[PDB]
RNA sequence: GGCCCCAUCGUCUAGCGGUUAGGACGCGGCCCUCUCAAGGCCGAAACGGGGGUUCGAUUCCCCCUGGGGUCACCA
């Protein structure tokens, strides 16, 4: 069948590049009723960030993806954390030695740097070490690494399913280290070994790994194993077209969640990075994407991640995809974080409905509608101005208000339209100053609904401090 | 620089020899309207250059240019 995987390295915040690549592996596996695996690639203790693993795993779930095998879901080919598979790579690196496909190299990092300077890149000098001598030096405990012994001279063919075949000259492929002197494997060794043993048949990964594939094809040959299909996804870019990075763009999935972006929208946006629906539709579900996916509709240019379009899309989801109640629920954590509370679900729902078309992120809701949940709201200079200018006619409306029994949006509008008429003045001239009295702002939803919302007593109580 | 990949509006893109080169974000205008939004409508905006192949290139081939990626005891 079809087995795909995402192999995140726990060395920093959950990366948007990770979600993007994971998204396509998940779809390609589901499209073929296959398996989507999660393998944690923690082979470098130096860059290892404790707690990054749980974070990436939670972020993939948050985004909506589900995996069939992995660290916290089990599976027949675990462990799914490379740090727990060390004896394995060890066993295979040694197998390469016996097959004459690898060799031990004892140079210190300092000599290597010197060799890199003198000849630019390791020159494979350790190949001239007699195997028996290498062995003895290893048995004595002499620190060393195991390197890939590239067949020189020669040529190596790599086949990308989206680009075609690429023929490499073996002189462009280095005798890369497979096993480090601390006993850990390098990405090259572990990736091929683990993909084989886990049964992956479809490697979908970012284009940044394209040139490293020949190294992988050689390893698969060395082991006498069948290579999987390779599909390299174009890299996500910063506005300047360079591979998206932490300083030129927001790459942290935690930032997006913190900013109030809906996972559903972020996911939908990610789908448009390199792919497009047959009919041209832009808003669609994860499940629809899975079902319409095809490599034929994947474009290879490096897509610039447009934060602006994402906000737009996020707003689009909030008002057209999620239900009112779903939006009301998602907005709570942000209200809590803002230190605000709501009277009841009923109140909250109504508040969210009024503001629905006016915020593009969940975080903006407590900011633009703060006056709806606390008296501790700011008053803009322009609002304070409109209020002062309208104080006279507001004083004359107050009594009519406290006299109004039917406190409804229909009645209220009728009461005000009349007041503006009987006063020979445009509605806005009365509406705007009142709006500033109730909201401390001149940018809000409709006055009647805003007026109704709080109820007669509450409204007048606020209108009073403004006239006081 | 060597090697590799890529190339349609500013950005994400549709196109798979013949189209007024379409959509989306953003931008500008109009309508709606009690503000601000949302929404509707209109508009400005692209095939990097040069050769070919061909009756006919955005589309197929080649060169170059440009952009990106990679060349670690990191992934
Ligand atoms: N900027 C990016 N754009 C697109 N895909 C990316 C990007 N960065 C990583 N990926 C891909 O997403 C997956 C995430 O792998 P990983 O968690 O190790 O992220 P990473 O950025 O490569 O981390 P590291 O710093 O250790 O190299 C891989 O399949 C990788 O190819
Ligand atoms: N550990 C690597 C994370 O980038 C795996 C990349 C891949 O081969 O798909
Ligand atoms: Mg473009
Ligand atoms: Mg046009």
């Amino acid at each position: 069948m079809v087995v795909t995987r995402i192999a995140p390295s726990p060395t920093g915040d959950p990366h948007v590049g990770t979600a993007y690549i994971a998204l396509f592996n998940y779809a390609w596996a589901r499209r073929n009723g296959g398996r989507f695996i999660v393998r944690i690639e923690d082979t470098d203790r130096a860059r290892y960030v404790p707690g990054a693993e749980e974070r990436i795993l939670a972020a993939l779930k948050w985004l909506g993806l589900s995996y069939d095998e992995g660290p916290d879901v089990g599976g027949p080919h675990g462990p799914y954390r490379q740090s727990e598979r060390l004896p394995l790579y060890q066993k295979y690196a040694e197998e390469l030695l016996k097959r004459g496909w690898a060799y031990r190299a004892f140079e210190t990092p300092e000599e290597l740097e010197q060799i890199r300077k003198e000849k630019g890149g390791y020159d494979g000098r350790a190949r001239n070490i007699p195997p028996e001598e290498a062995e003895e030096r290893a048995r004595r405990g002499e620190p060393h690494v195991i390197r890939l012994k590239v067949p020189r001279p020669g040529t190596t063919e790599v086949k990308d399913e989206l680009r075609g075949v690429v023929v490499y000259d073996n002189q462009e492929i280095p005798d890369v280290v497979l096993l480090k002197s601390d006993g850990y494997p390098t990405y090259h060794l572990a990736n091929v070994v683990d993909d084989h043993l886990m049964g992956v048949t479809d490697v979908i990964r970012a284009e940044e790994w394209l040139v490293s594939t020949p190294i992988h094809v050689l390893l698969y040959r060395a082991f006498g194993w069948e290579a999987p299909r390779f599909y390299h996804m174009p890299l996500l870019r910063n506005p300047d077209k360079t591979k998206i990075s932490k300083r030129k763009s927001h790459t942290s999935l935690d930032w997006y969640k913190a900013e109030g972006f809906l996972p559903e929208a972020l996911r939908n946006y990610l789908c448009l990075m390199g792919f497009s629906m047959p009919d041209g539709r832009e808003i669609f579900t994860l499940e629809e994407f899975i079902q319409a996916f095809t490599w034929e509709r994947v474009s290879l240019g490096g897509p610039v991640f447009d934060l602006e379009k994402l906000r737009w899309m996020n707003g689009k989801y909030i008002r057209e995809v999620l239900s009112l109640e779903e939006v009301a629920e998602r907005v709570k954590p942000f209200l809590r974080e803002a230190g605000l509370s709501w009277e009841s679900e009923a109140y909250l729902r109504r508040a969210v409905e009024l503001m629905r078309p006016r915020f593009d992120t969940l975080k903006e809701f407590p900011e633009k509608a703060r006056y709806l949940f606390t008296e501790d709201y700011p008053v803009s200079e322009k609002a304070q101005r409109k209020l002062e200018e309208g104080l006279p006619l507001l004083k004359e409306l107050y009594p009519r208000l406290r006299a109004q029994e039917e406190w409804t949006e229909a009645a209220l509008e009728a009461l005000l339209r009349g007041f503006a008429a009987e006063k020979g003045v445009k509605l806005g001239q009365v509406a705007q100053p009142l709006r500033a009295a109730l909201t401390g702002s001149l940018e809000t939803p409709g006055l009647f609904e805003i007026l109704a919302l709080l109820g007669k007593e509450r409204a007048l109580r606020r209108l009073e401090r403004a006239l006081a």
